[PDB]
């Protein structure tokens, strides 16, 4: 309790303040880096706001790290001091596992997440809303030289999100016709890697005063609003698979009527409070499917990186001080952010 500093939120009223704890010191196959910048989620929102009951506090959050390497283990092979460094959801995993040993680490049952979790010895793990951080080797990701900190800090989850959904359910080719939903932080990561990738993306949104943003600035070829029934309509069985990001209950139906028979996929990646109804004759009379994603392991989330390097993808950020960070949880109760908060820790995180 004492050689690192952040915030914490201490009930599931989610509102954060100064908070003094411990790091582990840096074993022979840890990484300490400084932390530089820390993106903030959804996730972030629903932990500290404890959205599904198994969140216990003190909980430090934060799992969008970005900083630099300040100690390697001696065991380290990857790394070096002064590296530019990334840490995602995860910090630990069962390492014996079907999934740990395939790199599919994300679904170890006994899966160590970065914020919000604990060891298998029962130490709790402190996110990256935190001035340092330790991580093993295995679980640490490399930021190119060509891509900014700040902006590359939420492509650990968002990117690591949507790239690994449409790699796995084969949605990731020149000329497919990917629907996005939402435009949030998800979102918009979501319509650039579509676009890297080659496809046509239509964007599929309850705001008509974000079809500008969706056109313009994010460079989509098309803009569906979710319920003008009569454009809807005209886009029925139009689409290859459709990326879900909306963290909100919200009807399926309709997003199912948009996608191709015998073919179509609707994948969902946010996770919202209440569960919507499943869509049986839809999924049975047109041969469709609802497949779910969450974060890719780490070799697929360095992959990742190093294609949104090679194309320069960076996320849209709001850079925000520390102790705005109460504030800017409000304010993503609201989707009213475009399209990532990253909180300067390195810069606005000091000791109380
Ligand atoms: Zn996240």
């Amino acid at each position: 309790a004492e050689n690192t500093f952040g915030w914490a939120a201490m009930d599931s009223s989610g509102v954060l303040s100064p908070f003094t704890f411990s790091r582990r010191a840096t074993g022979e196959e840890d990484v300490r880096l400084k932390v530089l910048y820390c993106g903030i989620c959804h996730s972030d929102l629903g932990c500290i706001k404890n959205e599904w009951g198994w969140c216990s506090y003190p909980l430090v959050p934060g799992h969008e790290i970005v900083g630099i390497a300040t100690e390697v283990g001696s065991k380290v092979t990857k790394f070096k001091v002064g590296d530019r460094v990334g840490v995602g959801c995860m910090v630990g995993s069962c390492g014996t596992c079907q999934n740990c040993t395939q790199n599919q680490e994300s679904y170890c049952p006994e899966v160590i997440m970065t914020c919000a979790s604990a060891y298998p010895d029962g130490t709790p793990t402190y996110g990256g809303f935190s001035n340092q951080m330790v991580a093993n080797e295995k679980f640490v990701i490399r930021i190119p030289n060509s891509l900014p900190l700040d902006a590359a800090a939420p492509l650990l989850c968002a990117g690591s999100t949507v790239y690994s959904a449409m790699k796995f359910y084969g949605l990731c080719s020149q000329g497919l016709h990917l629907g996005v939903v939402g435009l949030g932080g998800l979102g918009h990561v979501a319509v650039k890697f579509a676009k890297a990738f080659g496809m046509k993306v239509t964007v599929i949104s309850t705001s008509l005063g974000k079809k500008e943003e969706a056109i313009n600035q994010l460079g989509a070829d098309s803009f569906l609003i979710n319920t003008d029934t009569e454009q809807m309509q005209g886009a029925m069985e139009v689409m290859d698979g459709i990326i879900d990001t909306v963290s909100a209950l919200h009807p399926i139906e309709p997003l199912l009527g948009l996608l191709k028979s015998h073919q179509g996929k609707l994948i969902i990646v946010g996770l919202p409070n209440k569960q919507p109804e499943l869509p049986v004759f839809s999924l049975i009379n047109g041969r469709k499917m609802i497949g779910g994603s969450a974060v890719g392991g780490v070799k697929e989330t360095q992959e990742m990186i190093d294609f949104a390097a090679e194309h320069n993808i960076t996320a849209d950020i709001e850079i925000v001080p520390m102790d705005y960070v109460n504030t800017a949880m409000e304010r993503l109760e609201k989707g009213d952010v475009k399209f990532r908060f990253v909180i300067d820790v390195e810069n606005t995180l000091v000791a109380a």
